[PDB]
């Protein structure tokens, strides 16, 4: 029933030197383009993108595939419920992949000190 | 079937300045009675404190309840299996939640170093 | 079902000091054959024993640690597939235990930043 698993830990004032470094590079390729639009007007920037980068990786690993089938970041997005659980959305490809796995349950973990973010991602048919 | 999933982390140095600034507040609101009493005599009251609510947030997080404080931390308790593994004891509402869920299984597992405390709970059909 | 769970965190700093004590006593100790082989030509063998003790501690708490005698940590060894994602792969004591359990899958999945290493393995049957 688990078809994978994944897990991610982010360094939060890594991101922070990277965005000094470049900018928007970093957002505009782990952010979909709603979540670009939320960032971009966010009073915690670098703890937001952190915290997503986290999700969204852990996601990636938990799908678990090669280039052949990428689920980039640009056709999913994270979103809290009315609980402030994290839920992914999947569209385009990503989507399809999901459909081609036989994903039919995906469950979502995130915690945030003041210097690491952690996340955790299984999914299950 | 996987019913929830949670994971936590923990800075012990951020418990130990919280520590400072409210004394035995946090163990209160964290620990069991029981809990409460191997704190008061622990060698290592921080980082004891520090583990058990990286274990007992990850595992309020699993059972991802809207009611209010479904899972409060004052209900459950952890303790070791004679394979050291962690476990969870409920009482009251939640161990009503646990039954209304259908909770068959639950996995907890815990590690720390000198920084930082991770949990990860997952519960199942 | 989930047959176990087990996480760690692994400060790398801490793997170099254990190193500058005592060189090669560490990974001689944790690592199979064909882990020894890579460490010994790794570009950045601290890090890569880092992660492999991660996996391994991990892979230990699923199991279960206290089970039995004459588990070793040595006879959980990691490698990377066709697609550079981590798999365990057993040995001695370690694979007949696996087998005494009817493991029928194990997932892994590894992260790590420049200080810390996390990783999270589930065995299912
Ligand atoms: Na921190
Ligand atoms: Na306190
Ligand atoms: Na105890
Ligand atoms: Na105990
Ligand atoms: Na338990
Ligand atoms: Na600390
Ligand atoms: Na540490
Ligand atoms: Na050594
Ligand atoms: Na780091």
């Amino acid at each position: 029933a688990i078809l994978g698993l994944g897990t991610d830990i982010v360094e939060i004032a890594r991101i922070e030197a990277v965005i000094a470094r470049s900018g928007d590079r970093l957002a505009r390729r782990v952010l979909s383009d709603n979540e670009w639009a939320i960032w971009k007007t966010h009073h915690q920037p670098v703890r937001f993108l952190a915290k997503r980068f986290a999700v969204k990786e852990a996601a990636a690993k938990a799908f678990g595939t090669g280039i052949r089938n990428g689920l980039a970041f640009n056709q999913f997005e994270v979103f809290n419920d009315e609980l402030g659980k994290p839920r992914l959305r999947l569209w385009g490809e990503a989507l399809k992949l999901a459909e081609k796995l036989g994903v039919a349950n995906m469950h979502v973990t995130l915690a945030d000190e003041r210097h690491y973010a952690c996340a955790t991602v299984i999914i299950e048919s």
